[PDB]
């Protein structure tokens, strides 16, 4: 199925969009202005190396605010926080609980769990520490979404190399979706381990079924309160 | 044929600046050497550090016209049709056109209601009655893509040379004229027809 | 007519009175914002213009934002972007982006205003359907009741010319009797606009 | 045997040497001079903290370029790069995937592996976190060079303490040409455990051979293509 299927569970969300120091970041408008139509209001935070790649007052015409990093709030203002681009940094950062900008902190500060889209060429992605991080952020319960191997411009080399690139939006419209059916699942209180992995392996399947999981998952919960 | 030439691009204050890299990019696999000229409009949308990255050399309002065999303009803002249609140059990228030799090629980028604007249209018919070529715009009213535009650079360029051959007739040149504008794709062979052409009747 | 009303400022010295307009236009219109130009923010900062309007747009959507642009005071070299299509300014520009036309005041010395080139460019904005509003010779502006008025006049103006199912006969006789009476503006255009709809 | 005896493989590879904010960077020129004769070109790219200590306008009289925070090709520009000194934090950075200034981001994006040389004093040294950072480098395959036990002046104390310091230019030499033949052996297709085991054991007992044990190295790869 296709991804403009499950905007039912996204009509009233927030959404914190938070930008790393990615070249790919220049293109970010490609995602927030898809993701403007599905979502009650979004916002920005940025890293400062993103602010030199793409200026705040740039990425302002694509949402409802920006926050740089020259506000402890916005973690409770999201009710969705997705971080994309993410760099390796943010990753190192995150998954060793350090918290140096206003990206990482907001993963702290945030009240559930964070999903994060890498972007990194292949050399970094093949580095060990990399995986490890990506691994113990999984195991933390954050929400890695996985890259495709494509061949583009290395800004280093002016030449293409294979790069780990970022989903289209609507697939990451689907992964965010699937996403926030995934958490809200995980904490159904009146469910058992069989219902909920029942529920948890559908969503791997079809996530374009989100909406009509979550929907079914809150009213197998009151009915078994 | 156009691996032999130096490609200059201007960008000016558009938002559609901020994806220019596609622009970039693709033309880097058919011109010998392009290099950038930015409005500070432009630079405060997308750094020229940015657009470096995607390029070989990026000129900041902080001898461009003669390095270019080829002068292009995307995107273009309505200020700076009304600058070149009226001889006034304040920023680089005005002053490149009437610095560079020969013409230049614009790409206009505005929302529907400023290129309906009089002035806007007079302006566009003043660069054109001047030898400039102002591509027009299509619906998507944004640019035309990268390959579309490169089709464009190269019909415009074969419109130059053959508008300026020595000892040619104009029944010859507007033969020549119109099968570009009805084939652009034909440029390289038109062009090297007329060349042929050129040297046999000297 | 409770339309939104932006005022540009330009680099002139009356500008400095500038709120002698503003305010008398407050009392007409219930939402008015200002946009100027370097120059006049060099003679009146816009913090002070700010206590007379709803809010400055400076140097340091607007176009769309205004059911009516008015340029007062405006310069010389107001004109001359306007009418040559040059817009350097964030003033010059808002004339491209808004989706009509726009009210100028000029405002300057005699001199000036015998030059070639001025007159020119004023002749060259009222063939494009803007508006120039004549100054008085004292060349100073008109006064504040009077420029409400050519505001009034001037919109009704345009809305009149572009009826669209309406016919030469009842469009002339709208304009004739605006050319007679400008406060009845709101009245006549309220009433084009009726017979607009029932002629569909 | 001698530092300059495995000249041969340095003769054509770039240098990139990153300095860390130790006082001992004061006297780096010691080993950038030195080393200058022996590659094709050295750079350098400092932390801010280095910057402090001794001015990059200062550095680059002994170098042939230095990168300062204020440069993302320099990773793949270097054939070989060595962080020299290397202080407790970049090692805590490294260690954890952790990239906040420019010497720690180019040991993500630099193609093989680093070349640390630690030095702070004794006291630094005994803290458990280092260790476990140091260890934790060398299992993800990066090379930690161990400083020297002296007795040196403690900028803290104004007297001589305890120190871990660095090892003199040519014996850092002979650990950089060590190194780059240890990853060079390491990572030969056509060879099989016995006779890498045998390349590595003897590069650990005579590094000056570095140049002859590659050499050979080589041309037993290809034999066995
Ligand atoms: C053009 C370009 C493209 C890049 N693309 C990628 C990519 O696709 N993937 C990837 O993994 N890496 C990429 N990098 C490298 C990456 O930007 C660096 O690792 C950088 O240090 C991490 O940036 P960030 O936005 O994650 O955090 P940043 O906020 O950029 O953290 C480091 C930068 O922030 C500033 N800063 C200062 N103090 C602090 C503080 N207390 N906390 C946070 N920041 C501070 C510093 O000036 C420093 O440059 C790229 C670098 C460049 C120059
Ligand atoms: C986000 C955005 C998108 C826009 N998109 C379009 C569009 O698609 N089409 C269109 O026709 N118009 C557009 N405009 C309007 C257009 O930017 C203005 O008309 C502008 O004056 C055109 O500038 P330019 O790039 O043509 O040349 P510019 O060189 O930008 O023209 C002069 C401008 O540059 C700046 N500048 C020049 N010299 C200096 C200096 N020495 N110091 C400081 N500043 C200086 C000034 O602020 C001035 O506004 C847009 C404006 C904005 C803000
Ligand atoms: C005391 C005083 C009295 C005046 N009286 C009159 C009058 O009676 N009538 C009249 O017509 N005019 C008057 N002017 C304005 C003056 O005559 C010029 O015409 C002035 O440039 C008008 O500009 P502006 O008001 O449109 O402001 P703007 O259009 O903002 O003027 C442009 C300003 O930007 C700066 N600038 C320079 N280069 C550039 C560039 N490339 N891009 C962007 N900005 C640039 C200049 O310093 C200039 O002041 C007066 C000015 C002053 C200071
Ligand atoms: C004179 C002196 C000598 C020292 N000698 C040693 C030693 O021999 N061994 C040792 O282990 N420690 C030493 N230290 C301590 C060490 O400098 C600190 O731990 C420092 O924070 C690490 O410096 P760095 O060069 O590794 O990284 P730095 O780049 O210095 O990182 C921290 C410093 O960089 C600046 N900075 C700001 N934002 C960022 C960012 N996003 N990323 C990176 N840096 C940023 C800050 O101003 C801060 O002071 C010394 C300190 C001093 C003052």
């Amino acid at each position: 199925g296709g991804g403009s299927m499950s905007i039912s569970i996204l009509k009233d969300k927030k959404l914190l969009i938070g930008i790393c120091g990615s070249i790919s970041s220049v293109g970010i408008s490609s995602y927030l202005l898809y993701f403007k139509s599905f979502f009650k209001e979004i916002r920005v935070v940025m890293t400062k190396t993103a602010e030199d790649l793409i200026p705040a007052h740039t990425v302002s015409y694509f949402c409802d605010h920006v926050y740089s990093e020259h506000h402890v709030e916005i973690g409770r203002w999201a009710d969705i926080y997705c971080i994309i681009p993410a760099t390796a940094n943010i990753l190192g950062q995150t998954a060793n609980g350090v918290a140096m900008n206003l990206v990482a902190t907001t993963v702290l500060a945030h009240p559930h769990n964070t999903i994060f889209f890498p972007n990194m060429n292949d050399l970094m992605w093949n580095k060990t520490v990399v995986s490890r991080n990506i691994e113990q952020l999984r195991k933390d319960g954050h929400i890695v979404i996985e890259p495709v191997e494509i061949m583009a411009f290395e800004i280093a080399t002016g030449t293409r190399k294979p790069n780990r690139g970022l989903i289209t939006p609507d697939k990451a419209l689907l992964a965010i979706e699937q996403g926030f059916a995934f958490y809200e699942i995980l904490h159904l209180p009146n469910l058992n381990e069989e219902q909920r992995n029942a529920f948890i392996q559908s969503l791997k399947d079809d996530p374009s079924q989100s909406a009509n999981l979550l929907a079914e998952a809150k009213k197998l919960n009151d009915a078994q309160a």
